[PDB]
């Protein structure tokens, strides 16, 4: 249906894939930031945002996955096979996952426009030759200067 | 956790499962449905509605589950596996998905209050044992089942 | 040029592939109920509609695909092919134009809001199993359900 | 001279062709209704009507038809000859005059503008498949819902 | 029914007769013109006019004649007979749909005021007998 | 990126597709008429309108294209590639260059809603079948 995730957002796929594929956290580390901070959030009885309702969505589809994955070690006998296929749900679509993971909890977090002011920063930043780029790397923090 | 993805708008897994689990529609006639009433809404840029965000996730997630689907078939060679595969992913993945969207087309059509009590009475008709059960079931709809319109 | 015929009515080629094929009359019994019901309006000089003017270019069509069907059958001295090409054009581009006339005419009639909310309302009735549905599909018309035309 | 019968009363001949041939009472049953409903004000020396005038011809006009079907019958030998007139003139002038009779009589009972709207809606009627129509076939009456 | 389309465009096809049969452009460059001018329109939702309603019936029922070709093409085993009904739909039918074709793509470039004009100029223009006809036959210009 | 650099100026590729590829004059008669008549503006330190832009970018690229072909006319010693890939960087991408050159010059001289209505009347044109065409081509005029 040609739907993108991001464009109600003010995003695209285009850039979030402007920033290095291995710059994203694990899936793990992504899903414990979560339940963490939002657990009370993601859980009531209420939207509460956009990006809690994309975030449940996305938590829910990667649930899934990863039963579909727990089956397929169980009802699978080939090793090759059985392999093929945990190893593509684990990179292939956990590369798009933890993407979205990403950029949902860095927006409840930092606020979406500073989310996407450092999605483009930090795209320029690590194309940016080194001798002509400040010489760390851009991150994000809640913490105040002193 | 335990987000239980109906809850936020009103509903539960267990409210839901008042509804058999043949009773929803293909993943084809749903997603129809949503390309037919709601395309330029799931295709804009704006927040329309949670029911339009949790729809164009589902729909998103289902496309992923299809490109899994695509990629093993070809990819996989031997064949026992990839058919093994291909089901599991055409008809257990896609009961929870089917009964997504249905929830969420049927909420965006007819309206929450409705859908609810729609779920209530159709789980009343359902519990009620064959010989004491009415034929008509209980159904949504916008128009009387006979529309006596001239014009 | 991916021209969708409906979408400029408000309807869409998918929002009416619930109603089965035998849900429209003939090609013969809607073209009289067009001759008979707006003729004087679809051989007038003037714009009266969108659909008037549809409704005239999907006559002229399906005179063009008669005087074709003629011709096959005239100057095709094989007779398999010759019936083959002469039932292709009467029952698959047949079901095209019931599909098309059906809903000009409906919508002349009813309300194009109306026969929006019916199309909606027997698509949730046809995408229900048998089992869950009640055995009267939902009816449009401008007679009261008991048929009787007092006053 | 191109004239059509009803298009002075908001008919059409299409029109009362898009009922079946077959839907149409005997010319007997509609003389009769004439003649009990309507025979003090066919008969009166006031027009009361289009309807009333245009019923007054149409009876006339077949009962000059029925006379020369009697002539026939009675100054024709050849039995194969005589019988052919009369069966033309019994069925296919009878088809066109029951039409006229039924269309005259149903006006001055229910009125024109029911009875047209009933024509077009058993016209429909018949043609719609069964399945998705009322299972009642359309019918006039003037009795009123209790 | 003797519907006429052109009759409530202002034409009929008497006034179209005027053009011979082999001025109409091809199918093909119709359908070129109307996509690279009006096809934004052509899909878009909404009623623009009684121009743009016809075109999108006759490009639909073009392609639908092509799907005819396509589909004997495939499943007519018999060659003579295929060719013999494949040759008709692209000629005998194609014709009178690239009157259509032109007829509604001119108007909707032009305006039917201008049209109609160019229908009756054109009909003075092959009615002159050879030796007094100007060799510049009419053209349709907004230069 | 499919950026289409006709969209911001009101034209697509599809409307320049109604002009042949022999239509369009040489590159040195287009450099020759915009030396002639926007060198002065060409040459100024200002935005005069985005076609001095897109010009004066379309001219310096094809200098670097000339570059490149005399570079090249230097460098390789191969004398069947050398002349291949010359005559390629003349003839290949000398077409769109003089396509957009013919496009920006024609647009600064006679205005932009005139070489749109020129390029719906040359496709007109270019589309009447042979025997109904008129021998003169549209052309584009101030007189």
């Amino acid at each position: 249906m040609d739907i993108d995730t991001y464009k109600e957002f003010g995003a695209t796929v285009e850039l979030l894939s402007f920033l290095p594929s291995d710059f994203f956290p694990s899936v793990r580390d992504l899903l414990d930031t979560a339940s963490a901070l939002y657990r009370e959030a993601l859980e009531s009885p209420e939207h509460c945002s956009p990006h809690h309702t994309a975030l449940r969505q996305a938590i829910l589809c990667w649930g899934e996955l990863m039963t579909l994955a727990t089956w397929v070690g169980v009802n699978l006998e080939d090793p090759a096979s059985r392999d093929l296929v945990v190893s593509y749900v684990n990179t292939n679509m956990g590369l798009k996952f933890r993407q979205l993971l990403w950029f949902h909890i860095s927006c409840l977090t930092f606020g979406r426009e500073t989310v996407i002011e450092y999605l483009v920063s930090f795209g320029v930043w690590i194309r940016t030759p080194p001798a002509y780029r400040p010489p760390n790397a851009p991150i994000l923090s809640t913490l105040p200067e002193t």
